[PDB]
Formats: structure tokens, C-alpha cells, sequence
């Protein structure tokens, strides 16, 4: 009967409760059922949690849901919208403001002396795009760094902030959230990278949910946001009203994610050419489906 | 080594080999491998190539596409243009100029003193399209004209222009090449019944062909028409340059199998309740996939 809602862990409970609590109760007054919060301690407790029908629906990032897709019987059906207008989000570099490090150059220089709050490994803009851009474009690694510990976006923000680790991954979106849980948090943190932009995460059912349970979700998410009440619920999560999606909206970071394997296979000092051959072009037919997708939606 | 392209039996060879021969021969030229024309007597025939592998690419309609792609290893990649500008083509009903059947009601009034040409099984434009809108829409059958008998356009078209059968399916592009094939005979016809528009043809390949083989085949269908003589053979074949594409263009048709089942199951006087509820739940539950996939497209 209960749907079970997961929510990815960008935050801690106590922040994200307030949010999250008067969406999940307007859910139930419109699906006439009890939605029940599904939190972890890392993306991957919600994506094994669909994988294992425990969680019927949930709010992930682009990354935990392809994973969710490819792993756990998930489908994107509707994207998340800023409040702000912005077209996506974007993943940042964060430094103290009292640090002396003002850009990539300057980091990789120093890097051997200094530690790094790394992302979530299923977090996009925590580890995937600073992964490939940051790391693999510049043919290092996290473990070149003095020190590195994965962490959520939100505890990586107040440990730069509390000088407690030199550099962190973050995101536009979790900063701005800083304004409203801790701001004279931000106003101790400086941006030194900033990723292209990552397009708007997605929200995510198992497929084996019930025909009229898939329809009255997706209606109570096509139709949110109408009244003041829902205007305000979607203001404080720092969203405009959803947009229809699809599984198609994760396309670019199935690139992104085939992009860093092969960035990653042709750093490859360790594999002849029999073998550097077979896997390169094994990920190549896939970057080239994803390639031949875009070209078609392109000239729709 | 050699490439086998599968081709719709439209019309007869002796018509389709003139137009093909010289895009096969160019395709042969840039490809630097043979190229044969795989012809058969009705659609299934190239799908059933295609699912042995004894069809590598081929030119489809967009209900054996579908066919293609779930049957018979399929996958979509280029998408036809027409070279006069319309933007797909439509499915019609044809009877001789000398016959007094005018519309869809006279026809229908007078079916069972009139013989009916049908399309083949695999035809978007000569079974599917009028086997909803005309007969499933109308509750009746092709069993209820006197005798019906199913064929491909040009058969079709040529019968009820030599006054051999009284009505027949048919559509406006193999309409158009009887201007040449045979131009006395579109004189001899008159449309009493059009669909709403159908998207252009497909052109698929089969899905375990080389990733080296098919971006050759990708390049030569995006590239093709740059120069006069390649202009002047798609010319031939009624065709401009060729429109990037995907799976994503049969949806329409999906769609429109789903209805025509839909109408089936709901027109059936022999389901009970909870069997026409479970049958009905089943197609519903892929029509509301297909337009939650729409929502997303237009959304995007």
C-alpha cells in the first residue's frame, strides 16, 4: 500500500526533512496513500533500495540514476526545474577564502601537500565530472593528493568551510543550500573550478509498479506547483515545477561516464595494442550509439 | 565482406531496380565493398532476412521497422525525406475514376457488392493505418467486402486502375511514382479516403554489424546528396538528403498498433469483465509508456 520515497543524501536528514516533509504529506493527500521518506547513508543505499523494491520512487542525480536504470529496474519520468531559471546545475572546486589556491593550477601545483574531500562515488557533479575534467583530463588521480576522503556534498562544503580539509568537490545547487542551512559557511568558501553545465536531476520509479500507480505519480508531478501552498514546497527545495523526462535526459552523462574510461584506457600504460585496440573500441561503438542518439534528437 | 540491403517490395523489381541500382552502386563505391539488393515478395520477407542476418541494412516502412526492431535485431538509424518538401505521407483508399463511390460512407455502404485489394500485412500505409481508421474506427472488417485479397501498392494500384478490383489501399508516395512507371494509369484513379500523416520511411541496420561497419554506413546515408550526381538519384527514389534518426521515430506507429489492438479488445463481445480489465490494463499501461515518452520529447 505505502509508497516508499528515497532521497538522496546531498544533505543531512535534519536538513532535508524540512524540505522534503510537507512534499511527501501533499503526495499523500493527493495518491490517498502513506509516503514514507527512504534516506542512507550514501547514493548507493537508495539506488539498492529500488534494486530491491524497497523504495518506489526517488529524487536521485544523473549518475545514481543511470545506475538505477542500468542496475535496479528504474525509469526517469519527470526532471527536476531550478527555481532560478538556471538551465542545470554545475559542479564546483571549493577552497577556504583564506586559502592561496585561486585555480586549477594553482592546486595541481600543491597537490602532494594538500588533502581532498572527494564525493559520493555515485554522485555526479561530487565525483564523476570533477573525476573526468579535474582528474582524468589532467592525467592524475584523488590519490595523488596529500590525503582523500569521500563525503557528501554537504559535509565536504562545512569541512573546507571549517578549515578542515584544504580542497572539496560541491555543486551550485548545495552551495545555495548553504544559504538557508548554514550561511556564514558559504561566506568562508571560494569556487576555483566550475564544471560545464549538468543538466537537471531526474526523479525515478521502479518499473514494476502498477499501471494506475505509475499514472496517479506521474499526474501528481506533472501538476505540482499550481496552487500557493505547492509553489512554496517546491520554493524551499529549490525547484520551478517538473518537466516530463525520460531516460533520454541521461544521455550526457552516459558520455561523460565513457569518456573517463577512455581517457582512462588510453592513459594506459599497462595494456599492449591487441588490447588497448578491443576495449577502446568496445567503448567507442557505445560513445557512437550515444552520438547517432543526439544527432537523431537533434533533428527532430 | 559484402553488404546485403534489403529493399520493401513497394513495387515490382523491374520498377525498384532502375532507382536502386545506382545508390547501391555509389554506396559500393564509398564503402569499398559489394553492395546487393535483397529483394522478396512481401515485407516479411526482408524482416525475416534481417533476423537471420542474411540482411544487413535496409530501407523499411515504419510498421516493419517496428517488426525489425523487435524482432529481428533491428535498430534505426537514418529516416527518408521527401524531395518535394512534405513532411511524411499519408495512406489512402483508391477507386477508378469511372466508379460512383465518392467517400468513405458510400464505400462502406456498399461493401459487400464490392471486391477490396488490402496491403500487405507489414504495410504502415496498406494494412496498419486504414485497418484502424477505416475499418477498426468504422467496427467492421476487410471480411465484409465481398472478397478481399492483399497486395503490395503498385499490384494494388495498377488493379484498380485496369478495373480489376473496385477499391484498394495504397498512399500517396506509390501514387506519386506511377507518374512513372505508369502515368496513364494515376489518370484512371481516384483517392476517396486519406490518413493523417505518416512519418517518413526508416532505414535500419542489424545491430551486430561492426562498429567500424556501421559508422561507414552512418557516414555514407548523412553525407549522401552532396554532389549532382547524388542528387539526381535520390531525385529518383522521390527522396532529399537523408534526416539523422532513431527507434524514436516508430513511436507514432506503436502507438497506432496499440490503438487498433485497443479498439479490438474493447469492440470484442466475447471477453468478459475481469479479462477485458486485464487485456485493457496490458495495452493501456504501454500506451501511457509511449505518451509519458512523448510528454518528454516535446518537453525537451
Amino acid at each position: 500500500k505505502a509508497l516508499n520515497f528515497g532521497i538522496i543524501s546531498t544533505e543531512s536528514q535534519q536538513n532535508l526533512k524540512p524540505q522534503w516533509t510537507p512534499f511527501l504529506q501533499d503526495m499523500e493527500k493527493k495518491l490517498g496513500v502513506k509516503v514514507n521518506a527512504f534516506f542512507a547513508p550514501d547514493y548507493a543505499g537508495i539506488i539498492q533500495g529500488m534494486r530491491f523494491n524497497k523504495v518506489d520512487i526517488a529524487w536521485y542525480g544523473n549518475l545514481s540514476a543511470m545506475e538505477a536504470v542500468d542496475r535496479a529496474n528504474g525509469q526517469v519520468f519527470a526532471q527536476t526545474v531550478a527555481a532560478d531559471g538556471s538551465p542545470g546545475y554545475w559542479s564546483v572546486l571549493i577552497v577556504n577564502k583564506d586559502s592561496p589556491i585561486n585555480n586549477l593550477n594553482d592546486l595541481l601545483a600543491k597537490r602532494k601537500d594538500l588533502t581532498f574531500g572527494n564525493g559520493d562515488p555515485n554522485s555526479t557533479s561530487g565525483f564523476l565530472v570533477p573525476g573526468y575534467y579535474v582528474f582524468a583530463k589532467n592525467n592524475i588521480s584523488a590519490s595523488d593528493f596529500k590525503r582523500t576522503v569521500n563525503a557528501g556534498h554537504e559535509t565536504n562544503a562545512l569541512a573546507v568551510a571549517n578549515k578542515q580539509v584544504d580542497v572539496a568537490t560541491n555543486n551550485t545547487e548545495n552551495l545555495d543550500k548553504l544559504k538557508t542551512s548554514a550561511p556564514e559557511k558559504l561566506k568562508e568558501l571560494k569556487v576555483i573550478w566550475k564544471s560545464p553545465l549538468i543538466p537537471g536531476d531526474p526523479i525515478v520509479w521502479r518499473k514494476n509498479l502498477s499501471e494506475t500507480t505509475k499514472d496517479k505519480i506521474y499526474d501528481f508531478f506533472m501538476n505540482y506547483g499550481k496552487t500557493p501552498e505547492e509553489k512554496a514546497v517546491l520554493e524551499r527545495l529549490g525547484w520551478a515545477p517538473f518537466r516530463a523526462s525520460s531516460d533520454l535526459q541521461l544521455v550526457p552523462i552516459r558520455q561523460l561516464a565513457l569518456f573517463k574510461e577512455m581517457q582512462s584506457v588510453k592513459d594506459n600504460k599497462g595494456l599492449n595494442e591487441q588490447d588497448k585496440l578491443a576495449k577502446t573500441t568496445a567503448i567507442q561503438a557505445q560513445l557512437d550509439d550515444l552520438d547517432r542518439l543526439n544527432n537523431a534528437l537533434s533533428a527532430m
